[PDB]
């Protein structure tokens, strides 16, 4: 099945995906020059304060941090949204080196690793029905650069030891995803889809521009993570990202003037 290696990697996920050479594909490269500040979109609102964290899993492709989304407890509201979008899980994208791991690009920039919280429209009902619409999910992506420890990181880096291998999960309760945003919430926003199969293009991508800085250290506990599961021969989990797509008739806007 499907992954990031030569031989069941990106460039193979069309023979059972041919959504992925569609018209709206994940990620793509944010040309900061041609991005318009857009003065119709709305203050965008992050409130996470009674976000509610379940557990951690490795999933074989990366690993994801689960919320109870059974009420409006974290939600996602404003910037280019209509109505209210709940959060759902979080995981990262990242490189075997610094200079890779992202899957948006800025100005073709590739930072370290990138950040994706994960959000449904509640006008679906769940989270399985917004992925088939259009308007169904909206996922924040937050760059990753190599450089200070991020503080609110650091709960996930000391668990990963506990689900090295596909299908391994941890109790992660009482994790707060406010100590993983940057200080500003200045955006780029465009029209997309899933960056890994079934490649959905139900997603309004919504792209910080200020990047949060975390340690070689923590970046290097990623990278000890495996793909495969217990017992199996090992193959490190690195370098799970999709490379950008072309942008097609799409127009990327911007928060900030
Ligand atoms: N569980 N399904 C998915 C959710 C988010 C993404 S991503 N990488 O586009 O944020 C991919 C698959
Ligand atoms: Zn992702």
């Amino acid at each position: 099945h499907w992954g990031y290696g030569k031989h069941n990697g990106p460039e193979h996920w069309h023979k059972d995906f041919p959504i992925a050479k569609g018209e709206r594909q994940s990620p793509v490269d944010i040309d900061t020059h041609t991005a318009k500040y857009d003065p119709s979109l709305k203050p965008l609102s992050v409130s996470y304060d009674q976000a509610t964290s379940l557990r951690i899993l490795n999933n074989g492709h990366a690993f994801n941090v689960e919320f109870d989304d059974s009420q409006d407890k974290a939600v996602l509201k404003g910037g280019p949204l209509d109505g209210t979008y709940r959060l759902i899980q979080f995981h990262f994208h990242w490189g075997s080196l610094d200079g890779q791991g992202s899957e948006h690009t800025v100005d073709k920039k590739k930072y370290a690793a990138e950040l994706h919280l994960v959000h449904w429209n509640t006008k679906y009902g769940d989270c399985g029905k917004a992925v088939q619409q259009p308007d169904g999910l909206a996922v924040l992506g937050i760059f990753l650069k190599v450089g200070s420890a991020k503080p609110g990181l650091q709960k996930v880096v000391d668990v990963l030891d506990s689900i090295k291998t596909k299908g391994k999960s941890a109790d992660f309760t009482n994790f707060d995803p406010r100590g993983l945003l940057p200080e500003s919430l200045d955006y780029w926003t465009y029209p997309g889809s899933l960056t890994t199969p079934p490649l959905l293009e139900s997603v309004t991508w919504i792209v910080l521009k200020e990047p949060i800085s975390v340690s070689s250290e923590q970046v290097l506990k990623f990278r000890k993570l495996n793909f495969n599961g217990e017992g199996e021969p090992e193959e490190l989990m690195v370098d799970n990202w999709r490379p950008a797509q072309p942008l097609k008739n799409r127009q990327i806007k911007a928060s900030f003037k």
